[PDB]
């Protein structure tokens, strides 16, 4: 009897009532109050609003449960346009749909980003996807990125490629991929080098590693907290080396939400992966999800 309940939902039509646009004010203010207390910026929080409004006034709806969904549903989709740009974020797609033979991976950042711990996050979830690797340690100054990689490549058993201190960069990226080639393995990962401050020095060897290495995919890892001066190392990197995708790290110290996707909204890169903690698992795909349960309560 219940495909009996079903055919009688069909003549229920009459308790659908039209939304308009004056049916929103009060709840509108509602949400742009919890927005911003959310630490959600005023220009996502204008965005979010107008997406809601335009997809509710045209709708039929018979109860709360119905326009909560018609909103959930909107949330979510803003959401994703935020920080995907609706662009594919499927790394493991990307490469196993790719018909490059190592698939050579490169990454961009500052000091204390977080680089060298997402690097080991992403080793992580590609021997959760059974795709095998090897780390490339470019990064041939920063003695200390020596030493976390070391670790991380142990723990995580995985070949990590070093030179000596202060060894050729590009030497250490291009014997890694032919080591790779050589070994059938299925991804190459190179750490590029973590300064204080981008500067000319950096972006040169930038360049003379990435043509040199070709690498298939160029990640910017940026600190999620960090405000203006994330979008300073994303405005230097976007205009003298160029990167495809973002990788933000630390979104778990953002209790309310807000903060990463504001960042997110001036970020003209998508972001692919979002560092949730410090372990290997606290790696966690773009979810707008996670922005949902944070935002609200
Ligand atoms: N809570 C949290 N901490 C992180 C995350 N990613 C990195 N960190 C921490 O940030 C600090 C610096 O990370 P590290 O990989 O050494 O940065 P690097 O110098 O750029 O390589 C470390 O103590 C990490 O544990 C994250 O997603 N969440």
């Amino acid at each position: 009897e219940n495909k009996q309940e079903n055919k009688r939902s069909f003549f229920d039509f009459l308790k659908y009532k039209t939304i308009k646009e004056d049916d929103l004010n009060d709840v509108i203010e509602e949400l742009r109050f919890q927005l911003l207390d959310s630490d959600v910026s005023y220009e996502v929080t204008e965005k979010i609003l107008e997406d809601l409004k335009n997809n509710l006034i045209g709708k039929k709806v018979s109860r709360r449960e119905e326009v909560e969904e018609i909103v959930i549903n909107t949330l979510k989709k803003s959401i994703t346009e935020i920080l995907t740009k609706n662009q594919k974020t499927d790394l493991i797609e990307k490469i196993r749909s790719s018909g490059k033979k190592p698939f050579v991976i490169i990454f961009f950042g500052v000091n204390g980003v977080g680089k060298t711990t997402t690097i080991a996050k992403v080793v992580n979830m590609l021997k959760k996807n059974n795709l095998s690797t090897i780390i490339a340690a470019s990064d041939t100054f920063r003695a200390a990125a020596q030493e976390q990689l070391a670790y991380h490549a142990s723990k995580l058993e995985v070949q990590l490629i070093r030179g000596k201190y202060g060894a050729d960069p590009a030497s250490v990226a291009f014997d890694a991929i032919s080591f790779a080639k050589s070994r059938n393995i299925d991804v190459v990962l190179i750490d590029t080098a973590g300064r204080m401050h981008i500067d000319s020095d950096l972006v040169e060897e930038l360049k003379r590693v990435l043509r040199i290495a070709k690498p298939d995919f160029r990640i910017l890892i940026l600190d999620s907290l960090a405000g203006s001066d994330a979008l300073e190392q994303a405005r230097h990197f976007e205009n003298n080396v160029g990167y495809d995708a973002v990788i933000l790290t630390k979104v778990d110290a953002d209790a309310k939400g807000g903060i990463a996707l504001s960042l997110a909204y001036e970020l003209k890169k998508p972001v692919v992966y979002m560092g949730v903690g410090q372990n290997y698992d606290d790696l966690i795909p773009f979810s707008p999800d996670w922005f949902v349960e944070r935002i609200f309560s």
